[PDB]
DNA sequence: TCTGCCTTTTTTGAAGGATCCTAA
DNA sequence: TTAGGATCCTTCAAAAAAGGCAGA
């Protein structure tokens, strides 16, 4: 558990309202207990110009890395421990995306629970739609919906 | 002055770096003096549904106000005091806006002198310029080289 | 099985301007 | 003439997903 100071997480947070996202998501495969997977993602976008700054983001989170998209990179963090103690640490500072990232820590304090009970499972399912209806989500596929019927 | 608080200004710098924009323009008009006018904008956007969230920054900047523009809305600041006395406190928290705010302030700090000599005029329009080159620029018209028609 | 990373796509929600109006 | 506001336009630079591979 690395600790971030507060100007830090100030300073950060405000950017993150801004173009950062907090992304929950229900991915379907056969291979999982329910056929589906959760994932769950904090990313911050910048043209590639400015890869420089998600470079020395990278740096400071201590975790977490940086892909070119061609004409966008992104600063991604996915691995759950590090996700959790880093959003802990953000959420208190947060304006536009703090019930995202309540949820998200919410879903990952769940997750070994979920992983036994389908309709644990669902519940979880239920707060990643939480999360998408707080997005400005335009492109989602598998909901909460799309798992109960597929539980059978 | 309004002295604005410190936590304030390390949210709303990330915030403005993520989504703000710093605007420098010069106008063609013949009606003024040298056939332009300098317009500076300190501006924040938002999708409509989030208008609160710039409403509120009316009221704690304490100057400024939020256009909708149909899909988005804008907080605007432009009025040339209060502008400087946001911008110079703000300034010192910037990390990708930085360098264009500064040069807001020495186009503002120069203002009165350049509405007395071409030359000076011109050399304030490359400060400007200066500003265009720092942003994401992708539909300027006039620069300080379209301002050379104050040659006769 | 489970997780984290890789690749790619969609559609804006921003950014960064240009231009027009009007009082004092 | 001037400052500040009002209307508008362009072009992305973001956001927010989708789908897939493979090592543990
Ligand atoms: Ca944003
Ligand atoms: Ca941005």
């Amino acid at each position: 558990n690395t600790k971030y100071n507060k100007e830090f997480l100030l300073y950060l947070a405000g950017f993150v309202d801004a173009d950062g996202s907090i992304i929950a998501q229900i991915e379907p495969n056969q291979s999982s207990k329910f056929k589906h997977r959760l994932k769950l993602t904090f990313q911050v976008t910048q043209k590639t110009q400015r890869r420089w700054f998600l470079d020395k983001l990278v740096d400071e989170i201590g975790v977490g890395y940086v892909r070119d998209s061609g004409s966008v990179s992104n600063y991604i963090l996915s691995e759950i421990k590090p996700l959790h103690n880093f959003l802990t640490q953000l959420q208190p500072f947060l304006k536009l995306k703090q019930k995202q990232a309540n949820l998200v820590l919410k879903i990952i304090e769940q997750l070994p629970s979920a992983k036994e009970s389908p309709d644990k499972f669902l519940e979880v399912c239920t707060w990643v739609d939480q999360i998408a209806a707080l997005n400005d989500s335009k492109t989602r596929k598998t909901t909460s919906e799309t798992v109960r019927a597929v539980l059978d």
